[PDB]
């Protein structure tokens, strides 16, 4: 037993890691196949990056301004392209350590674990959860960007976030791997704000049935309650609203645990009404929203 | 002078357009170099679009089992791979009109063009906006669905939808054309909510001054007034709030008509508050939020 918030790992990914250095900017690439790809502002200077015309940037580089190393070997780049937020750069190598892999766009709620890296180097491992407003609550210092969000099915590597930058707030924003990004950003170093951040209800009740599964029982009580009537309580306190279908996700737990759904929504809209008066639930002291269904199934199924 | 809602022209759409039948289930596909992109759910008989699994689906079809043709032409399928919520179809010959294009995922707030299609068939043009909810108030039958959005830059085709579905509430929903959705929808025959929606201030404003470039100058006044003193009356009607992003944005406009972006905010700040008592802007009688900047500078700076 025991809960714990874990990343998968990493090895797969640390593969394929590699250095991308143009002018005196180095940050962090993904090599897979013959092709490198990073973030797009890897080609700025520091003027450059306040207001960036990015494809007049692209155009005065040839493919010997960038310096590509994996570990020692340096690699030769015979092609680039611009993809979106993301630079593609044909190399004359193919990775030998090349996983299977697709690239993936994933929802707000959903989770999916970081590889940190610096000068092409993975230097620590963290699960994060995308948050309502397209943010994630990471680590990143200086020279991070190009690091990788991640999740393994099966033997697939499915690649989800590329990280681009740090808000005011400090949070964290990046794009998915065609380059997109998530939420209402753009790759400039101009002030930006984050839509109001809301709490993922569906995530909470499954950490509730992680907390009973693993002996921590004292926030049940006998009542009940309708979906309208919790959704009612659960938007005074920024709560996201719960759908049929997330019922139905959180069905493996109902059943393992043989208490209704409905049942621990009524738990807990008194938790959400009166606190929880200096007790601990999975040893944290707020109500904590980081794990999908699915993240606690894989930890509690076997309990 | 004029403004008018209006689309790209669809010539270099039509082109790529094809009809894909897997079984008795028709839908439209995107015919470029040898692939073909279509909606996964092509696959479904009835019975499996209430609850499908695309993968056990997918493993059940050969090559024979699509039938593809363009127009008269049948293109013989040699592959089919599943990428997100997009099949991909290997044909055995190239689009001879295939123009240069690629694939851009659009943000709330942004206008595209969607050329309706039956049976592989063109059959009308619209502009549309991507609403705050990630939803398209379309129009669209049975057997639409494969039918693109795009924009056109300078020669270039961004394709960025690719119809899928239709909401409870007459709203349309779909996915870009890597396969992933824009919102929080699945490609399943189930009911399904949008978030609430919101009017596109900056796109609002726009419009005042396509109005104002056009003679329509009653709702002009004299004051002026801040960014907190509009976005606080602005969020109590369900406006997105201002940035300086969209003052900037905005500044062709104002130095066009030689009005400042705070007096046009003190301007719709009195039409929120007051109404329009029966007077009509640009022929509407609702304030519109379906043009960007960029619509309304293409159509107006010749004036
Ligand atoms: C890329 O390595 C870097 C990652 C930042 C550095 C601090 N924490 C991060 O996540 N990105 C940038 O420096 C980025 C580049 C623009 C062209 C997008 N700008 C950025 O995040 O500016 C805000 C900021 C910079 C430095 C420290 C704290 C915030
Ligand atoms: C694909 O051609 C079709 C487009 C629909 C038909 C009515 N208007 C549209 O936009 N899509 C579907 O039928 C879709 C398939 C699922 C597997 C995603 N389901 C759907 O939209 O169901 C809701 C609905 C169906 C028929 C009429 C009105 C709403």
């Amino acid at each position: 037993s025991g809960f714990r918030k874990m990343a998968f790992p990493s090895g797969k990914v640390e593969g394929c890691m590699v250095q991308v250095t143009c002018g005196t900017t180095t940050l962090n690439g993904l090599w897979l196949d013959d092709v490198v790809y990073c973030p797009r502002h890897v080609i700025c200077t520091s003027e450059d990056m306040l207001n960036p015309n990015y494809e007049d940037l692209l155009i005065r580089k040839s493919n010997h301004n960038f310096l590509v190393q994996a570990g020692n070997v340096q690699l030769r780049v015979i092609g680039h392209s611009m993809q979106n937020c993301v630079l593609k750069l044909k190399v004359d190598t193919a990775n030998p350590k090349t996983p299977k892999y697709k690239f993936v766009r994933i929802q707000p709620g959903q989770t999916f674990s970081v590889l940190a890296c610096y000068n092409g180097s993975p230097s620590g491992v963290y699960q994060c959860a995308m948050r309502p407003n397209f943010t994630i609550k990471g680590s990143f210092l200086n020279g991070s960007c190009g690091s990788v969000g991640f999740n393994i099915d099966y033997d697939c590597v499915s690649f989800c976030y590329m990280h681009h930058m740090e808000l005011p707030t400090g949070v964290h924003a990046g794009t998915d791997l065609e380059g997109n990004f998530y939420g209402p950003f753009v790759d400039r170093q101009t002030a930006q704000a984050a839509g109001t951040d809301t709490t993922i209800t569906v995530n909470v009740l499954a950490w509730l049935y992680a907390a009973v599964i693993n002996g921590d029982r004292w926030f049940l009580n006998r009542f009940t309650t309708t979906l309208n009537d919790f959704n009612l309580v659960a938007m005074k306190y920024n709560y996201e609203p719960l759908t049929q279908d997330h019922v139905d996700i959180l069905g493996p737990l109902s059943a393992q645990t043989g208490i209704a759904v409905l049942d621990m929504c009524a738990s807990l809209k008194e938790l959400l009404q009166n606190g929880m008066n200096g007790r601990t639930i999975l040893g944290s002291a707020l109500l904590e929203d980081a794990f999908t269904p699915f993240d606690v199934v894989a930890q509690c199924s076997g309990v």
